[PDB]
DNA sequence: CATCGTACTGTTACGGCTCCATCGATGGAGCCGTAACAGCGATG
DNA sequence: CATCGTACTGTTACGGCTCCATCGATGGAGCCGTAACAGCGATG
């Protein structure tokens, strides 16, 4: 009925008693960084998969493996647990769509076990030869030499002796007792004829043993001679005329509909029931959240974010089961509102086959089909961590504790600006544009404007923009050795000075990284580090007072700091000599242990340190550390830690912004952050061009460029061009409809 | 609370619903072939792991596998379960103890982690250094060349041009800038002074440099230099001072001695704390059970029955876990009174942990030791399967329902012999046995009687019957090509004429095996369907009748009858015409789906077959079919199968029955068939000598010779010898202390 | 001590069948640190 | 058209570190089927 847990104490969380309701749609909310994915993935299901697996053998448990046991007293109710994971994951060349969905290993069962390559046994060969009329003149005989050369007289005499009399060659029976001859160099067909039989019924005895003896002499092969009919031939992989490369390339879709309408005799669906029925309800959850033009043979590394996202979805809930918690962290990564309302209706489908739904989401409308809200906060990191409230949407919206149903209920929003910004006369044409499934279409992009990149999943915006603007754009001005996609011309790039891009990839986790030389004023601060009197006399540089170069890092703990904590340099990862250094009085170590805020302060005076940290505290990350390991960092806080590397660049009032999607992982305050920065650098002169599929961005957006009207080979064309009201006034629009309800 | 199964359909069971209590001891009970096993094991944890595996990927699903789907509607209140199943297992010949029981996979995570192997850093070097008294001095060398023969010529140059100025040649300090000479082939340790310091507080910040720069000249190598004391190198697998060898060579009692008083810092501790628990709580486990004498390094394959099942055991249920159900097939095989004594304090200790103890028995101890008795019945096979009674032991007894109840509460029970046989001057006496651990004893076996060979598991019977009396009786008598065992001579055996052995070994399982073939009375049928009229004029013989011979079995199915059943030959594994010869109107599949008592009347002529035929029936497996497959087979009925093919052979009125512990999973009205069959064969002139652990069979026994008093080297004397009252007149014997309570 | 009688029982080798125990590495991608390269004004 | 001014910023190649995706076989033992081998009586 409840999964209870008390006193939990992972990572930040403040032991914090929940009570889950069982077999219902329990969404998981709060702030970037409160504490949703330590509640949920790395106690609930750490805990549950613990336990599963110390169960096992040391040979199971060395090849599964177990995560860190968490710090939670006692937690009840649980039951087995499927989890996706936050991070996206970076696939190998050769991986395929089949494989990654785990279709491949499906269908090569199904081909081992009911795949057609004739094998018959003596009653199955008596049985045919009793399927003919009666009164049929059959003679059954033993080829002893199919496609040879030979003299063949040892052969001939000893079946002679043998007891047969008749033998066939070259077609034609002849007496083995009178003489024969046969040319050396020439192929013949000796055969020998054991039996010439009547076809009526009763002869069932007989019929065995000739059949009996023929295979014995022939070894495995008869030949059923019918006089006045065609001759057979007895002996001891496609399903549905189609081999399984060719059942591999072809569309989800189609090999749905093969599979559904294949035909089977009753001995093979009694053998193949289960992969049938796995293998069709995988295809239909890929036809369900939308994924039915993709073959099963495409690369799984060149799909987009979305693609990448249902197929890693479907890879774990395409098949359901019955009494499992489903904890899933955030799974509308990358996907238009269409695809995410067809998402909830699969989740929703799922839930209702007597499952438990877990899922940490920061979108709207997860929170409003959702049976249960549990609430953390009221802040992030150590600020947070605490349930502040619980229970249905309208309780929440009601709740005044909680920011969530604050930004729900209306009281916190996002602004419509009343006036939107007009083009001056400067605009990027982009002619003839066909990378990918782009259909040679004229792009026009408005410059010195908020403009927004709007589609579907799939549809043609980041190969539009990434792959031909930026590339283009990045080899015009930057000098850079990177070759642009396929387009005819790009027209106004004399209009701009520099072009800065955000991409939509995934982050790298290393323990030698951390938001001090992620965003690279760690270099600075190292600089001035050595630049002081001290270093000087000790003749130290920049690198004497890096963690990760040989150079002053301890050796006890490798420049790590934990090896169980370091006791010679108590884990500071530098040696008593490195830690005397120290600038305004206080060295690296504790320069390290700054928050944000903090180094706001300190490094008021420094302009190049101090525009980075200014950066960092304006994306909100003011409470975390210099050096928090980017291994324990959220994927709110590393998104939000690579947009201020990005945007903490020179600005020359002519730049051009790229952002992909920056809004993966972000509450709705920190959306509200990233806009008000966002619009301020607009307002400085410069023009930002942001793919996007939040709707609160989209509707403060001056220009819209829908592309569509669907994903892969059915899009790559705009379906609406302007300000936000005249995209919704588009009928066929479908981020105009979504626009529609919101403005 | 519960654990709720309704619906439960598997192998026998009918539509049983049971409610089985949590963190209980709940002992399953029920007559041979009842479905204990298929309740517990093929139904309870077999949907426990088909539900943890299915919620994992399929690399794991194929390495880990599931067992079959049960046939139960619903099963409720489930949890992780770890089970030990009831066949013994067979190990290869490299298996160790050690391996066996998982320690040594522990051992060497230890060694790996906390085995010393001196690693020191510039600090460690430093404070080493500064730990000597005031006022020392010292110098720094940075030794470039260390045993090895050269001019050194352009060496001393570079040294000399980079700056250094004193250079020590043989212990002597000589001025780089003057000539010196040097012998090309005599070795030479060229050693760089770089400074020559004082031991006074506040030189950290030099002696440090110091220490780098002569690493950084020397590779990680330095040498101080200590005027007047000794002198010290500081450069950059035993716990406990014994190796791994040499740990894995001691005893499991003096092992745990040494891992319990072991030296360990607080870095080794919080490093090795949980592998430390877990040798520690195997190591309690293996001394509480009784095995504190073998050694780590024990072959597996070596070891007796009880050691053997208690090794096992202990490899699961080593170290206890919290929340897991436990499900034990029968733990108390081939283990004496005192040894499951021991194991069932063992599993109260376990139980007392908060876990569910689910235990199949047959013993009565383990029955007045339980919390909740779930019994099966009233019959066995297809009159079995679902449950008669249900409650506490004194609930169960006062059942007319439950037959296990009324053997407990002696309203049926084994009668004491009022008058037993005394011998009658024959005798077979071993003199020398010196096999194993035997202590060079001389052993008096009387003929003609009943003798029951008692001891505690590990004591010495085995090696004493098996290993010597029965291979020198089968040398001298049945001219076998088998060496016995250490010995000086036997006297007696001119009194016997033939020896038959039942051996305490498994039973091998597969599809080619059935009682029919065992027993050896399948033979005798095939010769006589191949005798008939109609086989001869078929040309037919003995081996067209196998079901394993490829001459008339089907070839669709290869023998085996299912690929799903098989179509052209029905899953009868013949082909049509074999199923044409008829023996009194019925073909071979017919008597092969036979029951015993069927047989019996129908071969109530044949005397061969009769004889096999009757002894079936007198084990009791009346109910069981003649062609039923070995791997269907439970413990209880392949044990009573293979007693009845040995008992079913020719007695000659002086022929020698060695029985090795026959009763495994045997229910007490099988003990009762069993020693009602022994005593018959006695009092027909015959003598049996039974090495047995149970108490009905040793109470009924004329002869006694106990053995021990303890297992291992410690055991191997004769402790007690007479009939059944002299052994318990003997205070120091722990089979005469359990039979006073009996008798 | 020789002769006769309507195809006899029990125990072992040997080949074929089947079940069960026992046992990380390589390439790709992202990141850090270091070296390398390009890019107002006044007068005679 | 030449001259002067108290160690300058930003963006790219390249080597080293670290995380993550992806992928049955062999010997031993037991059993079955087949071939192989050993082992009263009366008369002259
Ligand atoms: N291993 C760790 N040790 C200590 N703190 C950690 C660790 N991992 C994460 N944190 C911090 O704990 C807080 C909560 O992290 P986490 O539970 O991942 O947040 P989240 O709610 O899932 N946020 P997000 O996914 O961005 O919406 C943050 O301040 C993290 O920086
Ligand atoms: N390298 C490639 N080769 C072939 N097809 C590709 C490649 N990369 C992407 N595609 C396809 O091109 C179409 C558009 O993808 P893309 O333009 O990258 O995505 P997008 O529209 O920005 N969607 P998303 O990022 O998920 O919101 C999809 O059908 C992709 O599968
Ligand atoms: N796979 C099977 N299919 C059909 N019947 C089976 C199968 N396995 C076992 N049986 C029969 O089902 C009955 C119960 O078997 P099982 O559940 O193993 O008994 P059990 O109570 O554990 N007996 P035992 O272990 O000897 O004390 C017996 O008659 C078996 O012969
Ligand atoms: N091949 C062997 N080499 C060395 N020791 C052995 C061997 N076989 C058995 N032992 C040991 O000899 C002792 C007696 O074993 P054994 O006589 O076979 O058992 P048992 O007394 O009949 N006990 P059990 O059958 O378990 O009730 C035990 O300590 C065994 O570990
Ligand atoms: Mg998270
Ligand atoms: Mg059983
Ligand atoms: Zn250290
Ligand atoms: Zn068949």
């Amino acid at each position: 009925d409840y999964i209870v847990v008390k006193g939990a104490r992972e990572h930040n969380l403040k032991n914090i008693d929940v009570k889950i309701p069982r077999d219902k749609f329990v969404v998981i909310t709060g702030l970037s960084g409160s504490g949703k994915s330590s509640l949920a993935f790395d106690t609930i299901y750490a805990e549950g998969q613990r336990r599963y697996v110390e169960s096992l053998s040391s040979y199971a448990r060395q090849f599964l493996g177990q995560m860190e046991k968490p710090d939670v007293d006692y937690i009840d109710g649980l039951s087995p647990a499927i989890a996706i994971d936050q991070k996206t994951t970076s696939r190998n060349p050769r991986s395929t769509v089949g494989t990654v969905t785990e279709i491949y290993d499906y269908l090569r069962l199904l081909f081992a076990r009911i795949g057609t390559p004739s094998q018959q046994t003596v009653d199955q060969m008596v049985d045919r030869i009793m399927e003919f009329e009666e009164g049929t003149r059959i003679q059954l005989l033993a080829p002893v030499v199919r496609g040879r050369k030979g003299e063949y007289h040892k052969l001939i005499e000893d079946i002679k002796k043998e007891g047969y009399v008749r033998i066939r060659v070259d077609g034609e029976v002849v007496d083995v007792n009178d003489p024969v001859n046969l040319d050396k160099n020439k192929k013949h067909n000796i055969e020998i004829v054991v039996d010439r039989l009547i076809v009526r019924p009763g002869i069932q005895k007989r019929l065995t043993d000739s059949i009996e003896t023929v295979l014995r002499l022939s070894n495995g092969i008869l030949v059923v001679d019918v006089i006045g009919g065609k001759e057979m031939l007895l002996s001891q992989v496609t399903i549905g005329g189609k081999n399984i490369y060719e059942v591999c390339c072809l569309s989800i879709g189609e090999a749905k509909e093969f599979f559904a309408n294949l035909n089977l005799t009753e001995r093979q669906q009694l053998i193949a029931r289960q992969i049938l029925k796995e293998i069709n309800a995988r295809l239909g959850f890929l036809v369900d959240v939308g994924l039915d033009y993709l073959t099963l043979a495409r690369a799984a590394g060149t799909l987009s974010g979305g693609e990448a996202q249902r197929i890693r979805l479907a890879t774990q809930i395409g098949s359901g089961l019955m009494g499992v918690i489903y904890i899933l962290d955030e799974p509308s990564i990358g996907l238009h509102q269409r695809d995410n309302d067809r998402l909830l209706r699969s989740l929703k489908k799922l839930r209702d086959l007597g499952n438990t739904l877990l899922v940490v989401e920061h979108d709207e409308d997860t929170m409003y089909a959702s049976d249960y809200i549990i609430d953390l906060g009221p802040g992030a990191g150590s600020h947070g961590g605490q349930i502040v409230a619980e229970g249905t949407v309208e309780e929440i919206k009601q709740n005044p504790n909680s920011v969530t149903g604050e930004y729900l209920s209306g009281r916190k929003k996002i602004e419509v600006p009343k006036e939107r910004r007009k083009p001056n006369g400067k605009w990027l044409e982009i002619i003839g544009a066909r990378e990918n499934n782009l259909k040679n279409i004229n792009v026009r992009i408005p410059l010195g404007v908020f403009t927004c990149i709007t589609g579907v999943s799939g549809s043609g915006k980041s190969s539009l923009i990434n792959e031909i603007l930026y590339k283009r754009l990045a080899a015009e001005l930057n000098r850079a050795s990177v070759k642009p996609g396929e387009h005819d011309l790009i027209k106004g790039i004399e209009y701009l000075d520099k072009v800065i891009d955000i991409d939509q990839s995934p982050i790298g986790r290393t323990p030698r990284s951390n938001p001090a030389t992620y965003t690279g004023v760690f270099d600075f601060i190292r600089e001035i580090f050595a630049n002081t009197t001290e270093a000087k006399t000790r003749g130290y540089k920049a690198g004497r007072f890096s963690f990760n170069v040989k150079g002053g890092r301890c050796e006890a703990c490798a420049g790590d700091g934990i090896n169980v904590p370091c006791e010679v340099c108590k884990g500071k990862r530098y040696n008593r000599e490195t830690l005397e250094v120290r600038y305004k009085g206080k060295n690296i170590a504790e320069v390290l242990d700054m928050t944000v805020e903090e180094a706001l302060e300190f490094f008021k005076n420094i302009p190049r340190i101090h525009k980075k940290i200014e950066t960092l505290y304006d994306v909100g990350l003011g409470y975390i550390k210099l050096g928090q390991s980017s291994t324990t960092l959220s994927g709110g806080e590393a998104q939000r830690v690579k947009l201020a590397t990005e945007l903490s660049r020179k600005s020359t009032g002519k730049t051009m912004y790229i952002l992909d999607e920056p809004t993966t992982g972000l509450h709705m305050a920190d959306v509200h952050r990233l806009v008000g920065i966002l619009h301020r650098l607009v307002e400085a002169g410069n023009s930002v061009v942001v793919i996007e599929h939040n709707l609160d961005v989209i509707k403060t957006a001056d220009y819209i460029i829908d592309l569509g009207p669907e994903g892969g080979s059915g899009g790559g064309l705009v379906v609406a061009e302007g300000t936000p009201e005249e995209v919704a006034k588009v009928e066929n629009s479908y981020t105009g409809q979504f626009l529609k309800k919101v403005l």
